[PDB]
């Protein structure tokens, strides 16, 4: 295998850490909740979509953010994220949140 | 070559503090012409090695690698100064290295 | 494959404790069928992650990598037991891993 290393990530993707983190989280969400496509479809960085999914009479969505400091320091951003998520689609009931 | 601390943190992510200490030990030995090194106890207190002597001035050194601005870390420095003279009474100078 | 701790210490000499903890986390998740992992606080006390629940039994885990025989280390274990119940009052079982 291979251990996680966010210093490799920040050195490698230095011009856009947030957008690449969003790509990575979308791929993992598809592998767990949607129906699995393969490597040839996942290679398109342009293919991100934020649509929620319906399961077991519940509605499930997702969001993610990459940070250099403690989550105590970014409360305004977390609040902004929650309210934007409900604004974008009003039927939402559960949110998976990813961070480093 | 150019100083880049992202390269450093990517290369030495399993142990940053321990590799920064070695970088400073090599530069200290180059600066004060001690090519065969210096004696060092296990878990040595105050400063990183035993002191050197030069022109009746006695000198030691200390290094710290931080993510914070130095103003957040004052208590470490006060502790360093007090814990050194407890152990090495004649000490005259300390050189401090940081990123 | 066969267990060899000289191979381990040669491979992971920059950080033995941190890699042994990950070996135990993966084996725990395999044993108790938690394939997507477990929540964990920064500098978490007593046990390595938050507990799991199973058949009305609440379970945690702890790992230590040592050069000494376990008899030399009794105070760590007493501290472990006492510091866990302070934080997670309903806890029922702890699983302990060591070399």
């Amino acid at each position: 295998m291979v251990k996680p290393n966010w210093d490799n990530f920040k050195a490698k993707f230095s011009e856009n850490p947030q957008g690449n983190f969003e790509w990575f989280c979308y791929l993992l969400f598809c592998q767990e909740f949607k129906m699995p496509a393969g490597i040839f479809r996942y290679k398109n960085q342009s293919g991100i979509e934020t649509n929620p999914i319906t399961k077991d009479n519940e509605i499930i969505g997702w969001q993610s953010k990459f940070y250099d400091t403690k989550l105590s320091d970014n409360k305004a951003d977390l609040i902004e994220m929650i309210e934007k998520s409900k604004k974008a689609y009003p039927g939402l009931s559960k949110i998976i949140f990813y961070t480093n």
